[PDB]
């Protein structure tokens, strides 16, 4: 399937979008989940599971569609 393909891509839309969206309130917590998402993948290599990151991020990415 992908697993990582979903992690490598989302990381681009995750930050780039928020960095270009510039907002507050809803964006305040939105970034909190972002900084943690980028640090997990870039750092994780053997542990943490790749399927666990693509599933969780699914919530963040979907949130970008609105913002
Ligand atoms: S990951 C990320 C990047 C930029 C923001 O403004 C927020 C989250």
């Amino acid at each position: 399937g992908s697993r990582v393909k979903a992690l490598e891509e989302k990381v681009k839309a995750l930050e780039e979008k928020v960095k270009a969206l510039g907002g507050g309130g809803r964006i305040e917590e939105l970034k909190k989940k972002c900084e943690e998402l980028k640090k997990k993948i870039e750092e994780l290599g053997g542990g943490g599971e790749v399927k666990k990151v693509e599933e969780e991020v699914k919530k963040l990415e979907e949130e970008i569609k609105k913002l």
